[PDB]
């Protein structure tokens, strides 16, 4: 049910994430590609990059500071990307695909780890609060 594109290189989070939404919405876009387009460096990618890149392959983004009362908002869509600091990594994402009991369903590209079930705790702790809506326009 939930599609995710997972990262191989290190500094692809980003690409990862993104392709991982457009694949929702129907179109699949290689990492390489996707890494071009969000100017995707050593470092990883930037949220200006996601941003940038989604534009360009014609979606209609918004980027905003949030809090954990997003996730009782049952009108909220789904999915979405979200920053959040692994260790010393200070560029990865993951993608949130729903919202069950007092956890959150979400789609990390390690590869390791993948689509798996995360106590909102947990999440709390490593989100910057940075959310990423993605829609066709």
């Amino acid at each position: 049910h939930y599609k995710l594109v997972p990262q191989i290189d290190t500094r692809d989070c980003g690409p990862a994430v993104l392709a991982s939404v457009a694949k929702h919405y129907g179109s699949n876009y290689s990492i390489a590609y996707l890494r071009e387009l969000s100017k995707t460096n050593k470092q990883g990618t930037t949220a200006l990059g996601i941003v940038e890149a989604a534009k360009k392959l014609g979606f209609e983004t918004r980027s905003i500071k949030a809090d954990m009362t997003l996730f009782d908002y049952n009108d909220l869509t789904y999915p979405f990307i979200v920053h959040v600091i692994k260790g010393k990594r200070l560029q990865h994402y993951y993608v949130v695909y729903g919202s069950q009991n007092n956890q959150l369903i979400i789609g990390d590209p390690d590869p390791s780890v993948k689509v798996t079930r995360m106590s909102k705790e947990r999440f709390q702790s490593e989100w910057t609060g940075l959310a990423i809506f993605l829609a066709p326009q």
